[PDB]
C-alpha cells in the first residue's frame, strides 16, 4: 500500500530487469482454522 | 491502493523487464474458517 | 507497506537487475490451526 | 514495512547486481498447530 | 522493519555485487507444535 | 476436481468445524507475462 | 486432484477440528515475467 | 495431488486437531522474473 | 504429491494433536531473479 | 513428495503430540539472485 515508482535517465544496457515484489504467494496476517469456546 | 508510474527518458536496450507486484495468489488480511462460541 | 524507488542517473552497462522483496513465500504473522478451550 | 531506495550516480560496468529481501520462504512471527486446554 | 539505502557516486568497476537479506528460509519467533494442558 | 465426502456417525461434540480447500488465492499453473520472439 | 474423505465412527468430544489444504495463497507451476529473445 | 483421508474408530477426546498441509504460503516450482538472451 | 492418511483404533486422551505438513512459507525448487546473456 | 500415514492401536494418555514436517521455512534447491555473462 505504498507508491512505486521507476524513472529513467540516459542508461544503455544489452539488457536490464526491474522487478517489484511485495506480496507473492504469501498469507501474511491471515487467520486460517482459528477456534475459540466462548 | 497506491500510485504506479514508470516514466523514460533516453535509454537503450536489446531486451527490458519491468514488474510490479503488490499481490498475487495471496490472502493477506483474509479470515478463514473462524468460529466463535459467543 | 512502504515507498519503492529507484532512479537512474547515468549508467552503463551490458547487464543490470534489481529485485525488491518484502514476502514471497512467507505466511509472518499469520495464526494456523489455532484452538482455546473457552 | 519501510522504504526501498536505490538512486544512481555516474556507473560504468561489465555487469552488476542490486537484491533486497526482507522474507524469502518465511515463516516469521507465525503460529502454527497451537493448542491450549481452557 | 527499517529503510534500506543504497545511493552510488562515481564508480567504476568491471563487476559489483550488493546483496541484502533480513530472512530467507528462517523462522524467527515462530511458535509450532506448542501445547499446554489448561 | 475429485469426490468429496463427509458422512456422520453418532457424534457429539460442543462444537466442530470441517473445512476442504484445494485452491483458495492461487494461481496454480497459471501463465503471466509470458513472451516470445519467434 | 485427488478424492477428500472423512468418515466418522462414535466419537464424543468437547471441540474437534478437522482442516485440509492442498493450496492457499500459492502460485505452484506458476511462470510469472518470463522472456525469451527467440 | 493425492488422496486424503481420515476414518474415525471410537475415540474419546476433551479436545483434537488434525490438520494437513501441501501448500500453503508457496511457491513451488515457480519461475518469477527469469530472462534469456536467445 | 502423495497420500495422506489416518486411521484411529480404540484410543482416549485428554487432548491429541495431529499436523502433517509438506511445505508452509516455502519456495522450494522456485526460480527467482535468473538472468542469462544469450 | 511420499505417503503419510499414522495408524493407532489401543492407546491410552492424558495428551499426546505427532507432528511431520518437510519443509516449513524452506528455499531448498531455490535459485535467487542468480546471473550469467553469456
Amino acid at each position: 500500500d505504498a507508491e512505486f515508482r521507476h524513472d529513467s535517465g540516459y542508461e544503455v544496457h544489452h539488457q536490464k530487469l526491474v522487478f517489484f515484489a511485495e506480496d507473492v504467494g504469501s498469507n501474511k496476517g491471515a487467520i486460517i482454522g482459528l477456534m475459540v469456546g466462548g
